[PDB]
């Protein structure tokens, strides 16, 4: 209704979350540990293309696990729900290395499922063409705003990702991949996808595309099928916030996805997309200021699923 | 928009689910095993008070686990979210006897959590007054339509409920109950609540009250607080369908609760309530015809959360 007055409220919510200085910046690679704890930005993009930013909204950071819903959406878009879910389940595990009763990863939002989803995208071409394909897809989702790549993050991520290699070999042993998959090459592609860089501004438009039925709000183009969008939102609602996913569903009731860079990709269906970013993470791996901001936003604006 | 034409579609969906003859009638007590497999009814009550029934909609059956959301709602209504959730968690387990990391039952929809919720209601009075209190509450939810009691079910349920006694003593040992709780008397009250009888017709109005923000649509009275209703819908969405809850959330995306009598209490927020009932259950414990009907209903009418 009144965007300028909604904007004032976002700025007050921003300002209250800012005083919240707890948490620890991820440090398992130097490219994460570098980041200032005081960095804090929130960008909004409505379903009608209205924009508002406050704080550090033009500083690039890596999507990390925030890319998981986006590549899941790409796979469902290209391949359909049924094909994708031959390989990956549709529900939460407890707690956030094992497979479900059908020897599938529990869902696309845990590393095992994201690694499997990565193996399904653009099969038969080399990694450079797979990567370019996804990069172009994210450009459409972002209405051609900032989408980059951190080579330093990619190289450290691959050198230090012992757990992800253990998962890969485990998935190989349980036959979780499509026929003819080079698992080690899939891990590389996965590491690369984690290392894609956005700003709060550009990521908010990606979230707005999900909020707007798969149409990008600042270009008007259909980027994702209705089915892709719907599946992605369902899984972001139940599985997007690591071991906090249940509590977030209860108290906030919006589809969101967090990552270790401190991003929270938030969708308010039929209203807007947002990206909140602040490096310091709580014990569950979620941005301290962004979790605070999300609780406040739903209280103020009555955006809960079952409001 | 056009109720009479919506009604025709419900009848076609009813008719298609009817041909679905799989499943097994529960038989762990004779009061369940008695029931014909061919019994099948669907009742709708809209948020504006419009009614439609098809099939066996006036044959009483026991709420069984369908009562779980209703007593959880009563407790939050009387005591608030914060008090109730000192005792019970807010999220799914995997798979559907243990407690969460805080030694609480995972949520109100598993037996352990429902037993704890039962211990919180109307504390300090005797069981007859507790029971009368809840019966009167269900009368308000149902707009004074059919609410009864099966004494035969209550007596068999208590004689044969070895698992529930094991849970009770386990909860007693982990200190899960409020101070001064008679655990064995709480189990009785729990058995009694399972044995409350409704028809599809009367249960649909209970569901419509949840669909309508806690106001009963055929009387207009406020029965439940906004908070009670919202909490209940969140937990029905994630935890209401036993081990099928994840898949139901994905494919159907509505708050529902199933029970072993073959009932499915379904809420379509801001639109309507329904009760589907058919005794024969699938391997997960859900009504075969009602699961089929629910999938079909969401396909036809676009009622999914993230449609
Ligand atoms: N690259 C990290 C992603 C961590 C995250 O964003 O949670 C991993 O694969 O473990
Ligand atoms: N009285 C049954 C309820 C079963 C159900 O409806 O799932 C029990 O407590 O196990």
């Amino acid at each position: 209704p009144d965007f300028m007055s909604f904007t004032s409220h976002i700025d007050e919510l921003y300002e209250s979350a800012k005083k919240q200085s707890g948490g620890k910046v991820a440090d398992y690679i130097p490219q994460l540990a570098k980041f200032s704890p005081d960095l804090w930005g929130v960008s909004v993009c409505t379903v009608d293309g209205q924009r508002h930013s406050t704080g550090d909204t033009k500083v690039p950071f890596c999507l990390q696990s925030c890319v998981k819903p986006l590549k899941y959406a790409i796979a469902v878009n290209d391949l359909g729900t049924e094909y994708v879910h031959r390989y990956v389940g549709k529900e939460p595990s407890g707690l956030r290395l094992f497979l479900n009763e059908d020897d599938k990863p529990h869902n696309p939002m845990v590393n095992a499922g994201a690694i499997v989803v990565t193996s399904l995208i653009k099969q038969g071409v080399n990694n450079a063409e797979k990567f370019d394909y996804v990069m172009q897809f994210l450009n459409k989702m972002a209405g051609n705003e900032y989408v980059g790549f951190s080579n330093a993050t990619f190289q450290s991520e691959r050198e230090s990702g012992d757990r992800n290699f253990a998962i890969g070999y485990y998935l190989k042993e349980k036959k979780c991949f499509p026929e003819g998959t080079d698992m080690v090459g899939i891990l590389d592609f996965y590491f690369q996808l984690c290392s894609i860089e956005v700003t709060c501004e550009s990521a908010s438009v990606m979230a707005a595309t999900l909020a707007n039925g798969g149409f990008c709000p600042i270009t008007g183009e259909r980027v994702l099928s209705p089915e892709a969008v719907r599946n992605t939102l369902s899984l972001m609602h139940s599985c997007g916030m690591y071991d906090f996913s249940g509590q977030f569903a209860f108290h906030v009731g919006l589809p969101a996805k967090s990552g270790v860079a401190g991003g929270i990709l938030l969708v308010v269906p039929n209203v807007m997309g947002m990206m909140c970013w602040s490096p310091p993470l709580d014990k569950m791996g979620n941005s301290v200021k962004g979790i605070h901001f999300c609780h406040d936003l739903v209280s103020l604006c009555n955006f809960h699923n079952y409001d």
